[PDB]
């Protein structure tokens, strides 16, 4: 048989209408600058901290590992549509003399201390930012596909965020499937670990989700599996599991040898449970109903980034 077909619901064709120049990262010509300009310092995966000796700016400087020239051009093209974007990295350079990525310089503000100095105003403003990255690269037809705090920058010191490592990011196309091993394990939503290919922007939605969830419950990650087959699961033992077979139904899809039985049964979970006497000052209800709208199953009814930013959550920060 075979499995329904799906297109995105929002931007489903940014790229289509756009120039060949635009989206067609495999035929790019990609002008290459001076490793020279550059001055590496000290090492932060070739990460690099650096002086631009044109300017005695600082900057970091990205040294790009041998992989395939595809995957270098997809990165270099992709950074430099968004540049310029709200809370996206900017590229300052690419340079080659072995291909090197230079960006501007950003602070990281130590985790841990990060996530005991965070109230839930700080929070809410750093959602708020992360929501005007997406927004901004989903109307630019770009995936990002490993939305994770790792991925997220923050320099809680001058209230500064910015979403970095595009190097796992694709042009949106309709109809095009895409690859499955994108994002990190507990990031992954349904349509990844049911090998459901072809998704879109509202993938970068659940990855948020998880994120705003281990954030404001205080456990890393907010869903934590062995394998793909398990981590369906921990997500089933939460959203509940008929919510997953009616996803299941609507775009036919079938389960694994493995998924039928490690499934069981599992009733919707209320958000209010997992309130905690460590995690109660960074929970609201506006805070659980936003979050209750980006986590479900189905990714043609998750929150838009724009929706997202529209949410009574968000009120204080607009
Ligand atoms: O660890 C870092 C990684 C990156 C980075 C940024 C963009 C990419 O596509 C890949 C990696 O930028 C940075 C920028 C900084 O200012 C500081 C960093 O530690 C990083």
């Amino acid at each position: 048989s075979g499995p329904v077909p799906s297109r995105a619901r929002v931007y489903t064709d940014v790229n289509t209408h756009r120039p060949r120049e635009y989206w067609d990262y495999e035929s790019h010509v990609v002008e290459w600058g001076n490793q020279d300009d550059y001055q590496l310092v000290r090492k932060l995966s070739e990460v690099f901290e650096a002086i631009n000796i044109t300017n005695n700016e600082k900057v970091v400087v990205k040294i790009l590992k041998p992989v395939k020239k595809k995957k270098i051009k997809r990165e270099i093209k992709i950074l430099e549509n968004l540049r310029g974007g709200p809370n996206i990295i900017t590229l300052a350079d690419i340079v080659k003399d072995t291909p090197a990525l230079v960006f501007e310089h950003v602070n990281n503000t130590d985790f841990k201390q990060l996530y005991q100095t965070l109230t839930d105003y700080d929070i809410r403003f750093y959602m708020y930012e992360i929501l005007k990255a997406l927004d901004y690269c989903h109307s630019m037809g770009i995936m990002h596909r490993d939305v994770k705090p790792h991925n997220v920058m923050i320099d809680h010191e001058h209230r500064k965020l910015r979403l970095i490592d595009w190097g796992l990011a694709e042009f949106y196309h309709p109809g095009q499937e895409y690859n499955v091993r994108v994002a990190s394990r507990y990031f992954k939503g349904p349509e990844l670990l049911v090998d459901y290919q072809m998704y879109d922007y509202s993938l970068d939605m659940w990855s948020l989700g998880c994120m705003l969830a281990s954030m404001i419950f205080r456990k890393e990650p907010f869903f934590h599996g062995h394998d793909n087959y398990d981590q369906l699961v921990r997500i089933a033992k939460v959203l509940g599991t008929e919510d997953l077979y009616d996803y299941i139904d609507k775009y036919n899809i079938e389960l694994d040898p493995r998924f039928n039985d490690i499934l069981g049964r599992h009733s919707r979970k209320r958000w209010e449970r997992f309130v905690h006497s460590e995690n109660q000052h960074l929970v609201s209800p506006e805070a659980l109903d936003f979050l209750d709208k980006l986590l479900r199953y189905d990714h043609q009814s998750r929150l838009t980034a724009r929706e997202a930013m529209e949410h009574p959550y968000f009120y204080t920060v607009v």
